[PDB]
């Protein structure tokens, strides 16, 4: 019931991850434009009926809008007072075994 110090080349790292990524630009963050990690800091747990992740989170705003099609590899907004860059932590729960993930809680705030 330990909580280990993980990297984001795990699969199973990866996924809960991008599911953090979505939800903060989806529900969380309301601006235009996507964000995406600048800095991520990551540890997994292993409890009765699943896993949950920690996530360490820093978000650099990109210069795509949340609505086009391709993004991840979007440029950050290298312009002075439009970076904004907020850090938050996540904490995410999974069943590896039934394909269910949620953000258990989470705490942001701009850097």
């Amino acid at each position: 019931g330990g909580i280990h110090a993980t990297d984001l080349n795990d699969k199973s790292v990866q996924r809960a991850l991008d599911f953090a990524i979505s939800e903060y630009n989806k529900v969380i963050n309301k601006d235009e434009y996507y964000s995406r990690p600048l800095q991520v800091m990551a540890a997994y747990q292993q409890i009765v009926g699943g896993v949950n992740y920690y996530f360490n989170v820093k978000f650099g705003r990109t210069t795509c809008t949340k609505s086009q099609p391709n993004l991840d590899n979007c440029p950050f907004n290298d312009q002075p007072k439009l970076k904004e860059e907020e850090f938050c932590s996540f904490q995410i729960n999974e069943v590896p075994w039934e394909d269910k993930i949620s953000i258990l809680n989470y705490k942001c705030r701009k850097v």
